[PDB]
Parts: structure tokens; sequence; C-alpha cells
């Protein structure tokens, strides 16, 4: 599923993502844009052979199991399979599991480098909320 911006940040909150670690609703909306441009079924390839799946991004070097990235973890108890569903609330669940890992949303490079600092109010602009 491709969700619409706004779509995408009802779905968060009714997940009990906004504000989740102090993180507002369009921090979570822009790390989503530039990670997967909103799209659940979204899977890319890293370097060492992890891959990162759905709406987040969520790489199997940790979180969920693909059964192809060797010496890897699977803290959310997942198949990585269940990231890419139309329903977020498997890659919600994960992500609040990795954002309480320590380093808060910095764990998604893309987010530090492209929402961290920024008005990501901007993201949740206009939605019926
Ligand atoms: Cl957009
Ligand atoms: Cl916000
Ligand atoms: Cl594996
Ligand atoms: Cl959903
Ligand atoms: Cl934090």
């Amino acid at each position: 599923k491709v969700f619409g911006r706004c779509e995408l940040a009802a779905a968060m909150k009714r997940h009990g993502l906004d504000n989740y670690r102090g993180y507002s609703l369009g921090n979570w909306v822009c790390a989503a844009k530039f990670e997967s441009n909103f799209n659940t079924q979204a899977t890319n390839r890293n370097t060492d052979g992890s891959t990162d799946y759905g709406i987040l991004q969520i790489n199997s070097r940790w979180w969920c199991n693909d059964g192809r990235t060797p010496g890897s973890r699977n803290l959310c108890n997942i198949p990585c399979s269940a990231l890419l569903s139309s329903d977020i609330t498997a890659s919600v669940n994960c992500a609040k599991k990795i954002v309480s890992d320590g380093n808060g949303m910095n764990a998604w490079v893309a987010w530090r480098n492209r929402c961290k600092g920024t008005d990501v109010q901007a993201w949740i602009r206009g939605c019926r909320l």
C-alpha cells in the first residue's frame, strides 16, 4: 500500500506512535517519507547482505527474520515479511522497540540526515488528526 501523508499520520496516531519516546507525529511521517516514500512494500538490500523492510525500512541485521541474514538477530520476533503488510501494526510495534534501544530516532539514518532538526510539523500540516 502507498499511504497518503495525512492517511499515514492518522494510522500512526491510531497505533500510538504520536509522541512515542517524545517523537512527534511529524518526525515519524518524515521518517517514513524518506525511508519508503510511504510504500508498505518497500524493500532494499544493504551492502552487508541484510535487507530493510517496509514503511520504516526495518533491518534484518537485528530486528526481523528473513532467513538470509547470517549472524543476525530477530529482536522484534517477527518475519520480515510482516513488515510489508498494508496494516502497519507490525512495523509500528517493531519501531517502538527500535526507538527505545538507546539512540532514539537516529537508528533511522534517513531520519537523522533528512528530518532531524527540520520543520517536521509540515508533515502533518492540514491533517485532520
Ligand atoms: Cl508527501
Ligand atoms: Cl510534528
Ligand atoms: Cl537469517
Ligand atoms: Cl494500518
Ligand atoms: Cl531521544
